[PDB]
């Protein structure tokens, strides 16, 4: 079940995409996100998005929304594409390698500023075969929460 530091954790990735600070994460807030990370949606696919994880149908997602969605979990029969073409948005160089520097990119990319502790933890949480890189089949498992 979610554990405490699992919810902090959560906690702290609602705030890369409730940027005001506002407490809700809104269609716009979804769109600089997306754009942050080179995927290019229309206000319309920006909409389904949120309603899909919008709960109480007011159009925007608090903390209580996102946790639910970020809790539940699903196998890697759920779109293998989606998975491949989030380990293409780290994997800049296309070597089949997350490094600590395409980690650290993406990150600030997204607004969010690590020191390179905190950069090589999140890849040795990750690091399965202890490489100290993330290869496609670590991160395919980092994601299907096995
Ligand atoms: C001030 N200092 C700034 C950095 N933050 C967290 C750094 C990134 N981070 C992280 C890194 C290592 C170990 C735990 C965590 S919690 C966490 C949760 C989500 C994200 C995310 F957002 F990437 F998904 C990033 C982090 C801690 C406080
Ligand atoms: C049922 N299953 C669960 C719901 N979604 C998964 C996450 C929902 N959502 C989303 C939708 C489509 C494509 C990518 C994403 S990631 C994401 C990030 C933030 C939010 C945001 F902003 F709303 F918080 C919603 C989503 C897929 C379908
Ligand atoms: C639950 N147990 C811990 C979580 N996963 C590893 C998560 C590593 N990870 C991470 C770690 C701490 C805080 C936030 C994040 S988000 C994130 C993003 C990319 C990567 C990247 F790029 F390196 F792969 C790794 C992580 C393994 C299983
Ligand atoms: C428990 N089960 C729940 C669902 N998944 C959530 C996705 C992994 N994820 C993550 C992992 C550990 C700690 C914090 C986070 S938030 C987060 C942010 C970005 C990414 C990234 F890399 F994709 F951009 C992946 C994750 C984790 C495992
Ligand atoms: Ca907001
Ligand atoms: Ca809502
Ligand atoms: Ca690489
Ligand atoms: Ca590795």
């Amino acid at each position: 079940q979610l554990t405490e530091e699992q919810i902090a954790e959560f906690k702290e990735a609602f705030s890369l995409f409730d940027k005001d600070g506002d407490g809700t994460i809104t269609t716009k807030e979804l769109g600089t996100v997306m754009r942050s990370l080179g995927q290019n949606p229309t206000e319309a696919e920006l909409q389904d998005m949120i309603n899909e994880v919008d709960a109480d149908g007011n159009g925007t997602i608090d903390f209580p929304e996102f946790l639910t969605m970020m809790a539940r979990k699903m196998k890697d029969t759920d779109s293998e594409e989606e998975i491949r073409e989030a380990f293409r948005v780290f994997d800049k160089d296309g070597n089949g390698y997350i490094s600590a520097a395409e980690l650290r990119h993406v990150m600030t990319n997204l607004g969010e500023k690590l020191t390179d502790e905190e950069v090589d933890e999140m890849i040795r949480e990750a690091d399965i075969d202890g490489d100290g890189q993330v290869n496609y089949e670590e991160f395919v498992q980092m994601m299907t929460a096995k």
